């Protein structure tokens, strides 16, 4: 389970990582060779060269002598270097080049595998856990694991190398010694592991928390015109933040854990530092260990124990790669029991549909508790029509979607011709099967693309043909791009008709042998309706239909129509049988970018008021960092003191001084080590709060034309919130903690080699601008892409969020694998500059280190020019070089800082972008006038509209109406005439090219824009809930204000919803499904209908409110709703001719245009367009 990712390796990603390790053990070793001059050797030299030297040895005739003798070792060993300077660049691209290769093609392919399992669950899967958390593991987890699966691993290798060089050099040089030193590494090893497992478990719960802030974004994002209608910003962004909280205090509680268990190691490390010198001591005064021998083990282990040390952050990423993996591996690995996915069952080659539901017994899996179908027994011969009636909730679609097997019965069977369905292949019983759903729902692409879900190869005659039986030719024809006119996500940017006959034409293309209807016409209009019937009527010979409707007149001409009561038919017969038997369809019918370079810097001033967490961090980051080298200078001492210390018993007390010096070095380095990366950890995980509160803010600020535009989408959004804050946060915290160590360890060098030599510090003038137009030019490239990586990003986010969301309808459509096509050609661009980063960031990393090799040999041979001719000590010669070594070995930690920085500081561009940018509409704020009264007259005058995504199209041309307190007015037209755009209108959704729209006489752009949505309540088309509670959904209907629980039950009663929430286990304290899914229609059109009415509003506005009702039902909402006629003005719009008679007012609204007003009598009287629909 340790193991669980490389699982998708494979024979190309072993190699790639067998050759980066061996490449890798070679660079560390590379250093410990370094060493190997040290002590001896070089140094041999040296202890004889000066502290040796006699006091005069005919120096004017042989010190020159012994001087030209290191002038030509000094030599030979820069030859040495330039050797292994060529061979660290080969070495050092290998390794960091293939790691970060085979990272990139195992996370391409968990990716692939983490979007295929999300395709392969089943329906009852995705409505038990919250589905909206997987685009942010898709986005979030998984970058977490590629940062701990790639070249850190090389580094970590390299490190683990370079220690056991010093391990060797040790021993050989040594041993005993360099076993007192080592015998605390176990001690260590074990302070690491505990320190990642604690690291995995809080980046678990961390991740876990991110998840459920990106349900919430998801959630609230797919619903925002719910969101903005009932002025709930405040709340849902109190929601984000409360997930954000819990994400920020792990975060904080994972940084101090974390620090401190670092801050113990390096106290651990450096009493074993002490007792080790104590040991040496104790040898060199007995004799027994010379003092070159004690300073060779000593500095040898030293550099190791250092490689040790920096090798922390790998170890941090691969603890958090562990993390991040639970969950990803643990959805891979879950199996569903209906496969779509399988090969297996019968595939018969010709059906003729014999259906049949035998003693069905069926409980829903999130409401197991509640029995809905009770030994449900029907039958449907071949070419025959079924009509399901009956009262909401009863079983209908929940019949429709057992017999396309998105669910298996508890008992019974569902058969095709006398076979199991769960026999047949899953993905070939469903392809026969062509549905039609209650609510529609289409694809964020064009038409003609919506409709080839429905079949892949259909061509475009075969499109014509069915958009012709769909009656949605003449629309599609009428709009400019024809078919390629992309319809907005889940065809928002379409009426309702318009949706449905799209998803009829879908499903028509199919040509499906059983054809599921339910309630295909809701939607549409009287002709549209009509000619929508004879067509599919037309065709019904060679195919059975089950057809669900509350519309009489389309199951009049039904073959068999099926009652439904209890759970179970309770009629079954031809239309003239039920009259005979006076069933329950009896009383039914007698019922008729710029990328600033400062915009990071900038994101830092968000960070401002964290202000002293930064100051005691960079003292922790000043002193520490520059330790490391200064470690030389005091070792320096060190032996200094010992050379001349002379009497044993003065060398004994200096070196127990020294030893004294080491501890109280190691309670510094604790105390220093966990301030740096607790004070840097707890700024970063600040700020990312911040800057997830302030985007999401701004998100929920913005207007729905903003919403409209095909770049923000839902899955686009959050995957843009999410990475923006993740590549913002790659660059702070721990990681500028350690960047600051590092600038503090080449910092201090330049000011110790100035002190003891200042020629050689020239070197650093000739070597930085060298590496640091090699870091500049990669911020060129990995900027570049960046800029495209995270644009493609939002297109993959978008395509899986798509699919998440609209799970039900891919199903139905067998596209998972269409949809999974689509998610993998959305990662090939990414996929290629992950690559291409691969290469680039493997050269830069070999040239750095090269570089580094390369600097220390010119060193040696300008070292030697000074000493021969006697323009330094040797001495200092290496006291400076041990300076510039231990400075230069951060450089490579500096070097791969530049990956994460150019990707902050594009992430900290778009923030700021988004959180600057101000609505037209602004709903945030304050300004605007909120009249004491509100006497409700809605007034409309020559309103002029053109929805922005397609301003070409005129939908409103100088439409005109009135509506007065206790009036109602009834919007009635075809499909696609502008009734919901009025509205939305009223709603300042948008603003009107031309003319006005009044509330008591006062433009509604003076208003707040709060408060006059606040005197609106209002019922969608296609209603919206939240994956909530029944009495927080309806007490969404009035925020601002605490709904008690009596007014959440007064608006249920009112809604004819009361009877059902209170004989379900839970009550209203029932989890409804995302969107409202797993309750029936007209139950989530009740609840909405009840969210509107807890308001008690002046104005409701209902857009076909009673579209998915009973007639019983709609009979007692309209009777609730006529004893609160007067007191609030009404507008509705509705294709039900029951609900217009009664309304005070009628308007018939064509090319959005008034063509009739007036009252039912009077518009009868004419033989005009109302009298041609109520006659249809
Ligand atoms: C020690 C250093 C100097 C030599 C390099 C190590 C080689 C022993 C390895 C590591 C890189 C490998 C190559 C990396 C790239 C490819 C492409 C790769 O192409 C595919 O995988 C194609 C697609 C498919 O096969 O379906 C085939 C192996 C090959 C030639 C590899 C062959 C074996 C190589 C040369
Ligand atoms: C011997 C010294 C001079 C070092 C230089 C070696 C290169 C000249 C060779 C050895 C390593 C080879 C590379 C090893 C791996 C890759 C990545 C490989 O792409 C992949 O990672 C495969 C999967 C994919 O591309 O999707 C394409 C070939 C390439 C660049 C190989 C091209 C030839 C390279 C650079
Ligand atoms: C402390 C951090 C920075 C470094 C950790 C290094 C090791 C713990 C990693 C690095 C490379 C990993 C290996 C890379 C590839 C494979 C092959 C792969 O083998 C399988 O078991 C495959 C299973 C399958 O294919 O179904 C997964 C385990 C293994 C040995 C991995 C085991 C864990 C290893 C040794
Ligand atoms: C884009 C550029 C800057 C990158 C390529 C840099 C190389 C061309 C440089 C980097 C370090 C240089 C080396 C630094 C030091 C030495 C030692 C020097 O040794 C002697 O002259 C000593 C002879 C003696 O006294 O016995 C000879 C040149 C050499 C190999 C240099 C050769 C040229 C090197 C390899
Ligand atoms: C860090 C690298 C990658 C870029 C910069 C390289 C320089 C720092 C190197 C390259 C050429 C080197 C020089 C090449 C030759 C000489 C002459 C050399 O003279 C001798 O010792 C020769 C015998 C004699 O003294 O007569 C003294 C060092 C010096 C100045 C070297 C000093 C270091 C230099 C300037
Ligand atoms: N996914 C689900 N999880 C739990 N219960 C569900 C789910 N879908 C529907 N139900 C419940 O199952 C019952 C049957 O509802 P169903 O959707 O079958 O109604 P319908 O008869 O087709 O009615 P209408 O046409 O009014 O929507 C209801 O109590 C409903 O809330
Ligand atoms: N967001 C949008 N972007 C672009 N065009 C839109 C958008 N919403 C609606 N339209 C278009 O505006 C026109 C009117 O749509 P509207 O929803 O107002 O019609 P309707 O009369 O309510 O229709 P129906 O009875 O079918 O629900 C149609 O052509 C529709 O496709
Ligand atoms: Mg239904
Ligand atoms: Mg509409």
């Amino acid at each position: 389970s340790v193991l669980t990712m490389f699982r998708y390796a494979g024979w190309l990603d072993r190699l790639y990582m067998l050759v980066g390790t061996l490449a890798a053990i070679i660079h560390g070793v590379a250093l410990p060779l370094m060493m190997l001059i040290f002590g001896d050797m070089t140094d041999s030299f040296a202890s004889v060269g000066q502290v040796s030297k006699q006091s005069t040895q005919m120096s004017e005739a042989d010190k020159r002598a012994m001087f030209a003798k290191l002038e030509e070792e000094m030599t030979t060993y820069a030859y040495y270097y330039t050797g292994i300077g060529a061979g660290v660049l080969i070495v050092a691209y290998i390794q960091v080049s293939f790691w970060a290769l085979a990272a990139g093609r195992q996370i391409h392919k968990i990716r692939q595998k983490f979007f295929h399992a999300i395709m392969n669950q089943e329906i009852g899967w995705f409505d038990v856990h919250d589905v909206g958390e997987l685009n942010t593991r898709l986005t979030d987890d998984v970058s977490k694991i590629n940062e701990g699966i790639g070249d850190k691993i090389g580094m970590f290798f390299q490190a683990m190398a370079t220690f056991f060089g010093g391990f060797i050099i040790g021993f050989t040089r040594g041993w005993k010694l360099t076993l007192v030193i080592l015998a605390i590494s176990p001690v260590l090893g074990l302070s690491a592991g505990i320190w990642a497992k604690i690291l995995s478990s809080f980046t678990d719960k961390e991740l876990h928390a991110y998840a459920k802030a990106g349900a919430v974004a998801e959630e609230v994002l797919a619903a925002i015109r719910t969101v903005i209608a009932f002025g709930g910003q405040k709340k849902e962004l109190e929601r984000y933040n409360n997930n954000l909280e819990e994400a920020k205090r792990l975060g904080i509680k994972k940084a101090i854990t974390a620090n401190i268990s670092m801050g113990a190691a390096f106290l651990l490390i450096y009493a074993s530092y002490a007792l080790a010198f104590w040991y040496g001591t104790s040898l060199v005064i007995s004799k027994e260990y010379s003092i070159g021998q004690v300073l060779t083990v000593f500095f040898s282990v030293c550099i190791g124990a250092f490689s040790v040390g920096q090798a922390s952050p790998n170890i941090e990423a691969f603890a958090n790669a562990r993390g991040a993996a639970y969950e990803v591996f643990k959805i891979i690995d879950n199996k569903p029991s209906i496969d779509s996915f399988s090969k297996s069952g019968h595939k018969p080659d010709n059906i003729q549909g014999n259906l049949e539901f035998k003693n069905i017994h069926f409980s829903y899996p999130s409401r197991k508790e509640v029995q809905i179908l009770k030994g449900l027994n029907l039958k449907v011969k071949s070419g025959q029509t079924v009509a399901l009636v009956g009262n909401s909730g009863g079983g209908k679609s929940t019949t429709v979607q057992l017999m396309q097997r998105l669910y298996d019965p508890l008992d019974g069977m569902v058969s095709i011709d006398g076979q199991d369905i769960r026999t047949i292949n899953v993905r070939y019983l469903r392809e026969i099967i062509g549905v039609v759903s209650q609510e529609p729902v289409l694809f964020a692409t064009t038409i003609a693309e919506n409709i080839r879900y429905g079949r892949e190869d259909v061509t475009m005659d075969e499109i014509e043909k069915a958009v012709k039986e769909a009656n949605a030719y003449d629309f599609i024809m009428k709009l400019p791009h024809q078919f390629d006119t992309l319809v907005g996500e889940r065809g928002a940017q379409l009426s309702g008709g318009q949706k449905q006959r799209i998803a009829i034409a879908r499903a028509l293309v199919r040509n499906p042998k059983i054809l599921l209807l339910d309630e295909a016409t809701s939607a549409l209009d009287t002709e549209s309706e009509a000619v929508v019937q004879a067509a599919l009527d037309k065709a019904r010979e060679g195919r059975t239909t089950i057809v669900i409707a509350h519309r009489l007149s389309t199951v009049r001409n039904a073959d068999v129509i099926a009652g439904f009561d209890g759970g179970v038919i309770v009629e079954q017969g031809n239309h003239d049988e039920l009259m005979r038997e006076k069933g329950i369809y009896f009383k039914l019918v007698m019922t008729q970018e710029d990328v600033p370079p400062a915009s990071f810097w900038r994101i830092l001033k968000l960070n401002s008021t964290e202000w002293p967490y930064f100051v005691v961090g960079i003292f922790a980051a000043i002193i520490n960092g520059g330790l490391q080298p200064a470690f030389s200078v005091i070792f320096s001492k060190v032996v200094g003191v010992f050379t001349n210390g002379g009497p044993p018993e003065t060398q004994r007390q200096n070196s127990n001084l020294f030893s004294l010096l080491f501890l109280i070095l190691g309670i510094i380095s604790f105390i220093t080590f966990f301030l740096q990366g607790f004070t840097f950890g707890k700024a970063g995980e600040i700020l990312t709060k911040r800057l997830r509160y302030m985007v999401f803010k701004s998100m929920l600020r913005q207007d729905v034309s903003w919403f409209d535009d095909p770049k923000n989408t839902t899955g686009a959004l959050t995957t843009r919130l999410a990475n923006d804050a993740a590549q913002v946060k790659g660059a702070t915290g721990s990681r500028l903690a350690v960047i600051f160590q590092n600038i503090a360890n080449l910092g201090t060098g330049i000011i110790i080699s100035l002190i003891y030599g200042w020629q050689l510090t020239l070197l650093l003038l000739a070597i930085v601008p060298i590496i640091a137009i090699a870091g500049v030019v990669e911020m060129k490239m990995l900027s570049g892409q960046a800029l495209k990586d995270k644009k493609e990003l939002e297109g993959s986010g978008k395509i899986a969020t798509e699919a998440i969301e609209n799970f039900r309808t891919v199903v139905s459509l067998t596209r998972e694998q269409k949809f999974e096509t689509m998610y993998a050609q959305s990662l090939q661009i990414p996929y290629r500059n992950a690559m291409k980063k691969a290469h680039v960031f493997g050269i830069t990393f070999s040239f750095t280190q090269a570089m580094m090799y390369f600097s220390y040999a010119a060193a040696f041979r300008f070292g030697a020019y000074l000493v021969t001719q006697q323009l330094m000590t040797f001495e200092n010669v290496l006291l400076v070089f041990s300076a510039i070594v231990f400075g230069a070995m951060a450089v490579g930690q500096v070097s791969s800082f530049a990956p994460d920085y150019a990707k902050a500081t594009v992430s900290a561009s778009h923030i700021i972008r988004i959180i600057e940018k101000t609505p037209e509409i602004d709903s945030y704020s304050t300004q605007g006038l909120k009249p004491n009264m509100l006497e409700g007259n809605v007034q409309f005058s020559g309103v002029v509209f053109n929805y922005p995504t397609r301003p070409s199209i005129p939908v409103l041309q100088g439409l005109s109406l009135e509506v007065k307190k206790g009036q109602t007015l009834a919007l009635v037209g075809s499909s696609g005439g502008g009734k919901s755009t009025v509205v939305q209108l009223l709603e300042r959704f948008y603003d009107p090219m031309a003319g006005s729209v009044f509330l008591d006489g006062k433009e509604i752009k003076q208003l707040n824009v709060q408060w006059l949505r606040a005197q609106l309540g209002i019922v969608s088309q296609e209603p919206i809930l939240f994956d909530r509670s029944i009495a927080e959904n309806i007490a969404y209907g009035d925020n601002s204000r605490v709904v008690s629980y009596e007014e959440i039950v007064r608006a249920a009663k009112e809604a004819n919803i009361h009877q059902f929430i209170d004989s379900l286990p839970d009550k209203y304290n029932t989890r409804v499904g995302d969107k409202g899914t797993q309750l029936s229609g007209g139950q989530k059109q009740r609840i909405a209908i009840a969210r509107a009415l807890v308001r008690q509003p002046h104005i409701l506005l209902l857009d076909e409110a009673t579209s998915a009702l009973d007639t019983e039902s709609e009979k007692v909402v309209q009777e609730a709703l006529d004893k609160a006629r007067e007191g609030r003005t009404v507008i509705v719009i509705a294709h039900r001719l029951s609900t217009i008679q009664n309304a005070d007012l009628i308007v018939v609204i064509q090319n959005g245009k008034v063509k009739e007003h007036g009252t039912h009598q009077q518009l009868l009287a004419q033989k005009g367009i109302y009298f041609s629909m109520v006659s249809v």
